[PDB]
C-alpha cells in the first residue's frame, strides 16, 4: 500500500541540527519506491515543480504512513504550510557543487554585523544540499540583538522549483549581503504577511487575537469561566481582501491548515461527502493546533429557508453542525469561514457555539485606499517614479469606489500603460527599465472602472460643463453637492452639518436637465447610475421594488455615486390612485431607500421632471430631494454661448453672420431650438452646395423661418408658480 | 412583506406577528401603513387583498392590555382602509403638526450648536419667526444651507453668520396649505 498524497508535519526538533535538510518518512513510502535512507528525493505540491530533499526513515512505531515531516529550512523554500499535500517522487540526478552562493537575513541586516563566519559555515554545512530559500532563524546572538535570521539569497531545474546544489567548502564562493528576498529571477514562492494587507488594521488586530488565543493559549481562557470561540466568519463585499487574510493567516499562524474551498468535498457516492467533512475534522483533531478554512461557505452551507438548497447541502449543514458542536474538550482547532453574502449561510451555523465571531471587511475609505496603494507601490520602489506620497494620496483621492482588487488592477494597468508608452519610442526598448510615472496611473484609471459598476452599461456621450451654456447658478449648486462634501469633509464635521444629498431639476422641455446629467457623468469624477423611470416596473409582485432596492444597493456599493432619476414623476403615483397598486409600493420603497442613505452615507440623488407638482410631497421634503432648481430658458448670454459652441466649426467670422443679432432674434428659444437653428442652417448650406466652407446669413434666415417657439406663457407661469405653491 | 410567489405575503405577515409574540411590553410600528392597505378592498378587488386580510385578522387577536401595543404613521390618512380605523383596531389618532415658534427655535439651537451663533451675532429669535410654516426638516435644512453658504465663502470656516442664513432662507420653499392645514383638519372630523 502506498498513499497518493502525503501530509506535511514538522520534525519535532528545531535546534537546527544535522537534520535541517532531511525528510523523515515512513519506511513503506521509501521502500515501495526503492528509495533508501540518505538518498535524495523530491517533495512538492500537487502539480507543481519539485523540491529536492534527503530521504530518511522514521519511527514506524509512532510515525504514520501518511506523514512526511520536513524542516523549517526546507519548508521555507516552497512555502510549505503545515498540512498541504505533497506529491513525493524518486529522483535520479545529483546536483553539482554550488560554485557561487550568497547568504543574508530576512530582517534586512548583514550577517557581517553580529556573528563570525565559523558558526555560519557549520550551519550551512548541516544543510549540505544548498539551494536558495533555506531560511533558518532563532540562533544564538553574539550581540544582544532582539532577533535574527539567515537566508540563502542566491546560488549558482529538472522540474525542480529551486535550483539545487551541494555544499563544498572553499570551492563554493559564498558571499554575504543585506538581501532579504531570494533572487526574483528564480521565482521561488514568497510568503504573504499582514504587512501586505492595508487599511484593515483593526480587523487584522481582532482576527489576530481571535486566532492567537484559541490555538496557542486555550488553557488561559478556560480559567475565565467561559468556553472559547471556535468559529470566525469573515464577510464583506467582493474584492475587499477576505481570501487574502485567510492565506495570510495560513502563512502566519504556525498551525496545521485544512481547506474546504467551495464544494471540493461533494462526491458521486451517496454517503461520501459527509465522510469528507468528518475526515477533515478528525485530521484537524489529530494535530491539535490547526485551522480549517471554509472559503465561500455559502456554496456548501445554504440557508434551507431558501428552498433552492438541495438534499446534499442539507446533509452537509447537518454534519457540519454536529461536528462544530462536537469539538469536545475545548481543544485547539479553529474554523474560519469567508463569505460575501453572510445572510445566505444557514442561521444554524451562526448561532452561538457555531460561527459566533464575525469580522466585517468594509469598503476602503480614502485613508484605507492610501494605505493599500502605499503598500502595493512599496513593492516596486525602484521602478516607481510616483515616489511622491503626495501623488499616491492624489490617486487615493481620485479612486472613488475602488475596493482593493481594483487598486491592484490599477497598478497592473499602470505597468501596462508605461510599457505601451515606452515601447512606442523603440520597438525593442528595455521593458524592465521603464518606470511608472503618475501620468500612466492617471491613464490607467480611465480603463479601470470600479468592479462594483460593471453591471451599469451606459453609452454616455462625453459632455463637459462648458457645453452647458448659461446655467451658472445650477453649476455652482451642483459643485456644492458633488465636490465640496468630498473636498471639505472636515469643515462640515467641525461645523456639525451634513451637506444636502438630493436635488430636483424642473423646467420647460428643452432646458438643460438631462444635459446636466450627462455633464455630471462626464466631469463629476464620482460614479454615476441612472434609472430611466418607468424602466424599473416589472410584471411580478415585488420585482418593481426589488429594482429600486438593487439600484440603491449598487449606488451603496459604488461609495460616492449619483443616481439620476430621469422623469421621476413616472414613479410618483397618480392623484386619483386608480389601480396604482404597484406604483404605491414603488414610491414607498424609493422613500425607504432614500432614508437608508439618509444616515451615514454620501450618495447623491438627482431627479429631473417636466411636471414638478405631480410628485408626492413625501418625496420633495428635505432629507428626500432637498433642493429645487428651475432650469429655465437661456437668456441672451446663454444663447450666445450656445450659438458659439455650435457654429464654431462654421466659418462665421468671414461669413459675416453676427451671432449677437441671432441671440437677439432667438428670444424665447429653448436650448434645443437654438441648437436646431444651427443644424438647419448647416443643412441649408450643404443642400445648396455639397462642398460647403462657410454658412452665411441667408441660411440662418431660412432656418429661422421654420422653427417654432415651443415655450408658451402658460408653461413659464406654471413653473414659476411651483416655487409659490405654499403661498 | 410582498413577494413574487403565491401566498408568500400572507405567510410573512403571520410570521411577523408570531415573532412579535416574543416579548412584552412591545410596540409594533407600521410606518406608512397606507402602503399596506392601498387598494384591492375599496377598489380593484380582484384576488390579492390577502395582506390586508391577514393584518386585519391579527389586529383583533392581540389582547387589549396583555402588553403589546401597536403604533402606525401616515401622511395620507384617508388612504388607510377604514377597516383599520374601526374601534378596537386603530381608532386613536394623534396629530403631529408643523412646529410652533418655540419648537423651531429649539431645533435651531440644537442644529446650530457648533455654529458660533453667539460670536457672529446670529440672533435665533429672528430666524425662529422668519421661518414660520417651516415644517421640521426645513428648519434643519435652513441650517445645513447656511453652513454650505459659509464654507463656500471661505473653506476652513470658523463661524457662520447672518448673511449666510439670508442666502439659505432665500432658497427654501414650503408645503401646500390646501393640503397642509387642510385634509388633516378635515380628517380630524
Ligand atoms: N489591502 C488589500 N485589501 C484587499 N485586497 C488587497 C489588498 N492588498 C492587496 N490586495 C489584492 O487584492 C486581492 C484581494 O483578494 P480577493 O480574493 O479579491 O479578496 P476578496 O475578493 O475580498 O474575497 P472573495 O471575493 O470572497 S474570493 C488580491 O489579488 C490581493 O493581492
Ligand atoms: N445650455 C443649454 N441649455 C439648454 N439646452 C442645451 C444647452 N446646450 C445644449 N442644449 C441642448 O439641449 C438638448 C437636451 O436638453 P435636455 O436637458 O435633454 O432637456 P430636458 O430637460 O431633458 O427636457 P425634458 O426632459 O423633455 S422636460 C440637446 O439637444 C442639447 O444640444
Amino acid at each position: 500500500k502506498l498513499p497518493a498524497e502525503f501530509i506535511t508535519r514538522p520534525h519535532p526538533s528545531k535546534d537546527h541540527g544535522k537534520e535541517t535538510c532531511t525528510a523523515y518518512i515512513h519506511p513503506n513510502v521509501l521502500s515501495s519506491l526503492e528509495i533508501n535512507p540518505g538518498s535524495f528525493c523530491t517533495v512538492g505540491k500537487i502539480g507543481e515543480n519539485g523540491i529536492l530533499v534527503i530521504a530518511r526513515a522514521g519511527d514506524e512505531e509512532v510515525h504514520p504512513v501518511n506523514v512526511i515531516t520536513l524542516s523549517t529550512t526546507i519548508r521555507s523554500v516552497g512555502n510549505l504550510i503545515l498540512g498541504d499535500r505533497l506529491e513525493l517522487k524518486k529522483a535520479q540526478v545529483q546536483p553539482p557543487y554550488a560554485t557561487k552562493v550568497t547568504v543574508g537575513s530576512l530582517q534586512g541586516y548583514n550577517i557581517l554585523e553580529c556573528m563570525e563566519e565559523k558558526v555560519i559555515q557549520k550551519l550551512l554545512d548541516d544543510s549540505g544540499v544548498i539551494m536558495p530559500g533555506m531560511i533558518f532563524q532563532n540562533l544564538k546572538t553574539k550581540a544582544g540583538d532582539e532577533s535574527i535570521d539567515v537566508v540563502i539569497t542566491d546560488a549558482s531545474n529538472l522540474f525542480y522549483l529551486s535550483p539545487p546544489f551541494i555544499f563544498r567548502k572553499g570551492s563554493t564562493h559564498i558571499t554575504f549581503s543585506k538581501e532579504t528576498q531570494a533572487n526574483r529571477k528564480y521565482n521561488l514562492p514568497e510568503p504573504l504577511s499582514y504587512a501586505a494587507v492595508g487599511g484593515l488594521d483593526k480587523e487584522i488586530e481582532s482576527l489576530k487575537s481571535a486566532i492567537e488565543i484559541p490555538l496557542h493559549q486555550p488553557t488561559l481562557f478556560s480559567s475565565f469561566g467561559v468556553s472559547p470561540p471556535r468559529g470566525i466568519l469573515l464577510h464583506g463585499p467582493p474584492g475587499t481582501g477576505k481570501t487574502m487574510l485567510l492565506r495570510v493567516v495560513a502563512n502566519t499562524s504556525n498551525a496545521h491548515v485544512l481547506t474546504i474551498n467551495g464544494p471540493s468535498i461533494v462526491s458521486k457516492y451517496l454517503g461520501e461527502t459527509e465522510a469528507a467533512l468528518r475526515d477533515i475534522f478528525n485530521e484537524a483533531r489529530k494535530y491539535q493546533p490547526s485551522i480549517i478554512f471554509i472559503d465561500e461557505i455559502d456554496s456548501i452551507a445554504p440557508n434551507r429557508a431558501n428552498d433552492d438548497s438541495g438534499e446534499v447541502e442539507s446533509r452537509v449543514v447537518a454534519t457540519l453542525l454536529t461536528l462544530m458542536d462536537g469539538m469536545g474538550a475545548a481543544g485547539k482547532v479553529v474554523v474560519i469561514a469567508a463569505t460575501n453574502r453572510p445572510n445566505s449561510v444557514d442561521p444554524a451555523l451562526r448561532r452561538p457555539g457555531r460561527f459566533d465571531q464575525e469580522v466585517e471587511i468594509g469598503i476602503p475609505d480614502v485613508d484605507a485606499r492610501f494605505d493599500i496603494l502605499t503598500k502595493q507601490f512599496s513593492r516596486m520602489s525602484s521602478d516607481r517614479h510616483v515616489l511622491d506620497s503626495e501623488a499616491i494620496k492624489y490617486i487615493a483621492s481620485k479612486t472613488h469606489g475602488y475596493v482593493g482588487a481594483d487598486l491592484t488592477a490599477l497598478c497592473r494597468e499602470s505597468v501596462m500603460k508605461t510599457i505601451q508608452r515606452g515601447l512606442g519610442t523603440d520597438a525593442n526598448i528595455d521593458k524592465f527599465s521603464l518606470k511608472v510615472t503618475l501620468k500612466d496611473v492617471e491613464s490607467a484609471m480611465v480603463d479601470i472602472r470600479p468592479s462594483a459598476m460593471r453591471e451599469i452599461f451606459l453609452e454616455m456621450p462625453k459632455v463637459y460643463w462648458s457645453d452647458i451654456g448659461g446655467q451658472e447658478e445650477l453649476k455652482t449648486k451642483m459643485k456644492e453637492m458633488i465636490q465640496l462634501p468630498l473636498e471639505a469633509s472636515e469643515t462640515f464635521a467641525r461645523l456639525g452639518i451634513s451637506a444636502p444629498k438630493g436635488v430636483l431639476l424642473y423646467g420647460p422641455p428643452g432646458c438643460s436637465k438631462t444635459l446636466t446629467a450627462k455633464a455630471l457623468a462626464t466631469e463629476s469624477g464620482i460614479n454615476f447610475l441612472a434609472v430611466k423611470g418607468p424602466e424599473i416596473f416589472n410584471k411580478y409582485v415585488g420585482e418593481s421594488e426589488r429594482a429600486i432596492r438593487e439600484i440603491f444597493r449598487k449606488a451603496r456599493s459604488a461609495a460616492p455615486s449619483i443616481i439620476f432619476f430621469d422623469e421621476i414623476d413616472a414613479l410618483s403615483p397618480d392623484r386619483d390612485g386608480s389601480s396604482t397598486s404597484a406604483a404605491n409600493h414603488v414610491l414607498t420603497s424609493l422613500l425607504n431607500e432614500i432614508d437608508g442613505v439618509e444616515e451615514l452615507k454620501g450618495v447623491v440623488i438627482v431627479a429631473a421632471t417636466n411636471r414638478p407638482d405631480e410628485i408626492d410631497a413625501a418625496l420633495l421634503r428635505p432629507g428626500r430631494l432637498d433642493r429645487h432648481i428651475y432650469v429655465g430658458p437661456p437668456d441672451v448670454n446663454a444663447r450666445l454661448e450656445i450659438l458659439k459652441k455650435c457654429t464654431k466649426k462654421f466659418n462665421t467670422e468671414e461669413s459675416g453672420v453676427d451671432l449677437h443679432e441671432l441671440a437677439d432674434r432667438t428670444e424665447g428659444y429653448s436650448g434645443a431650438e437654438v441648437v436646431l437653428l444651427c443644424q438647419e442652417a448647416g443643412l441649408a448650406a450643404i443642400m445648396e452646395d455639397l462642398d460647403v466652407a462657410k454658412v452665411e446669413l441667408r441660411h440662418f434666415e431660412k432656418a429661422f423661418k421654420g422653427i417654432a417657439r415651443g415655450i408658451t406663457p402658460e408653461m413659464l407661469s406654471y413653473y414659476e408658480e411651483f416655487a409659490l405653491r405654499s403661498g
